[PDB]
């Protein structure tokens, strides 16, 4: 239906979400229905079309479902609301108002990642390593002025992903965003 | 071949012992340098056992930044940081990762920290 007003589109989602958050029935429409809106904003034409305003409201709706299953867990809807929150969030790069949407978003998710247990939460880190690599290779989209605004605000966050042990794709986008972070300090 | 790292960690090592000032470190950088190019260069696979003779010596280099003052360890920045962010590229053992984090947690205090 979307494929071909978007303030009723909107309104409806906003008033479905509160449905959607018996308990497990709840939830797995919860998580169906992020991975719809990821499979939808995925499409590059409804993503053009869809108004900005309009694409920051359903961001800060995965926001509100990425902070209520954050707190109900302190698994998987957390995970993926936060992989496609922070996706379409690099996709933006208005531009300040997504910028200040973002960062925090980026500080959370690297110091959880960095914070997550070892050998007892296994599959959490498994579940967490492509959205991190993601927004790690997402800092390489970042304008030169950008990525230097928050280098002191990121730095000390991302050097201690490498004393746990990395994988070849979180290798690589480690890699990449501290050459660019050489580049744009000293190089 | 074991000559070649043997004399070399030997080298390293005594020059980093001695931080007269001057000149060992005008003797010990070029050599720094050298090493880690050459760990990089190494084969992966067709050269194991060189990566192994050199994983040890090489992990002492980058320990012994931690040993430079903060106006020699920003000094060689610009001529020593291309070379060493390579390094976790290929696949790196926990003994190095140490040793890359605490030079790079440096480099950020001495530049940015």
């Amino acid at each position: 239906n979307v494929t071909k007003h978007w303030a009723k589109i909107v309104g409806a989602f906003c008033e479905l979400f509160e449905r959607t958050t018996r308990i497990i029935s709840r939830c797995v429409l919860q998580l169906l229905m992020i991975e719809t809106v990821n499979e939808l904003f995925s499409n590059d034409a409804v993503y053009a079309q869809i108004p900005s305003a309009e694409l920051l409201r359903l961001m800060a709706l995965l926001k509100k479902s990425f902070l209520f299953a954050k707190r109900f867990n302190a698994l998987k809807q957390e995970s993926g609301s936060a992989a496609t929150y922070v996706a379409i969030l690099f996709r933006m790069f208005s531009r300040a108002d997504v910028e200040a949407a973002l960062v925090p978003l980026c500080r959370d998710i690297i110091r959880g990642y960095t914070a997550l247990d070892d050998e007892s939460q296994h599959r959490n880190i498994v579940a967490w390593r492509p959205v991190v690599v993601d927004v790690l290779e997402g800092y390489a989209a970042f304008p030169r002025d950008a990525f230097a605004a928050h280098i002191r605000s990121f730095y000390p966050l991302v050097v201690e992903l490498l004393g746990k042990d990395l994988g070849q794709d979180l290798r690589a986008a480690l890699l990449l965003v501290l050459r660019r972070v050489g580049e744009v300090g000293l190089g």
